[PDB]
């Protein structure tokens, strides 16, 4: 039927972009993972800020920076880049989150130093490679706007877009910004992930919503459609 | 209609792999250049040993070598790799493609010298950052295999397959790997590339033929449909 047909390409919408998701952020992870592997090897500052200065990096990440526990100096790729004076790199939350881990992670949203923009990082710790000692760790900055209109690439029947969220409803990702790190209630009324397929109204208006687990992450991406508009769409791939 | 359905059906096999094809292939690209530009800072071997034997760059070519000018030595990722007493890279075809172009290419088709498989490789020039002169060139090998699974991955509901053809065409990779640097009139019986969706006999029988370019490459993707099975499917999706 209709409602079967528009309901079964929700599912199938959702889930092939929680595997285009995955791959994603797989490859920024492993851009990150390959860099810090190199520092580790010779964390010299001539070479550390070789690494991090190469088109590959300055395009894949926002923002690149190594912090060292001795004295919490950094070395990173932009110049103008400016949190304020007084800013120590190990109290920041990529730089303890990668600590505490002891490997690869990503931060929770959280607000930029020096633009307030909410952003999520790869954090990695940087070890000596002959003792183990922890040495301090470095960042890869996500844009989580770029990372919104890389997902929302998909088809979605010309009214709908896809949004990525934590386990527990916080917005990674939405196509508006402003939502970036808010509760996924703000924008969906619903506080709570229901995964299956199901009806949510905004403003007057029913929509499809759906999400899929993204694998790598304990993140969801979520689909938003209009369902007017898709009923309508597959009524005419249909009938006629 | 169905009618549109089946031709529009075509049309957006060609044109969503072609732009999936580029973001992988521009993504491997990327990284090889990264590489590059990390052995041109320092290209002491066991610095360059160093760079290409990470995992990220062992997973993502079938193999990594630098050959250089001055002697036709190599540095490469596969110590399982022997090739040979003789063997000089500067006769290669990745190497004087890079020499030649004195940028980033990707070669056409040519058989391993080890393996015999016909393969494609990125290809890189090595400068001297002193002297501007020509130090090498490096290969990061692609499986023409692999780039045929990944362009087949797309919903065809068993009427047909993908393939990729350069603008000569040349093939450069069929599910069928005897075709791979054959020409497509192999399988084809036709030669010119016409990107229109066009009819065409094989063995007595006709198919849906049609290509979308790839954005970095002088590449195509193509698609063979048997429209007699892509019909019969849409109509069950239609009624489902
Ligand atoms: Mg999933
Ligand atoms: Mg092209």
């Amino acid at each position: 039927s209709l409602r079967s047909m528009v309901s079964d390409s929700v599912d199938e919408i959702v889930d092939g972009v929680s595997k285009t998701t995955a791959e994603v952020i797989n490859g920024r992870k492993s851009i990150a993972q390959y860099a810090t592997s190199l520092i580790e090897n010779n964390p010299e500052p001539d070479n550390v800020r070789t690494i991090i200065s190469q088109p590959l990096i300055k395009n894949t990440f926002l923002l690149v920076g190594f912090g060292l526990e001795k004295d919490g100096s950094n070395i990173n790729n932009d110049p103008s880049w400016n949190p304020g004076p007084t800013w120590d790199p190990r109290v920041r939350p990529w730089y303890k989150d990668a600590k505490n881990a002891g490997k690869l992670v990503i931060t929770a949203p959280y607000a930029d130093s020096a633009s307030g923009e909410i952003l999520v990082s790869v954090a990695t710790p940087v070890k000596d490679s002959a003792t183990g000692q922890f040495l301090g760790s470095i960042f890869y900055d996500v844009s989580l706007a770029e990372l919104a209109e890389l997902v929302n690439e998909v088809k979605l029947f010309d009214a709908g877009y896809v949004f990525i969220v934590s386990e527990d409803g916080t917005t990674i990702a939405h196509p508006k910004k402003e939502f970036n790190g808010k509760p996924m209630s703000e924008f969906l009324g619903e506080s709570k992930i229901n995964v299956d397929t199901h009806q949510v109204i905004i403003n007057g208006k029913p929509y499809a919503v759906s999400f899929s687990d993204v694998e790598g992450e304990d993140w969801y991406v979520g689909v938003v459609i209009d369902e007017e508009i898709a009923y309508a769409a597959l009524d005419e791939l249909r009938r006629s």
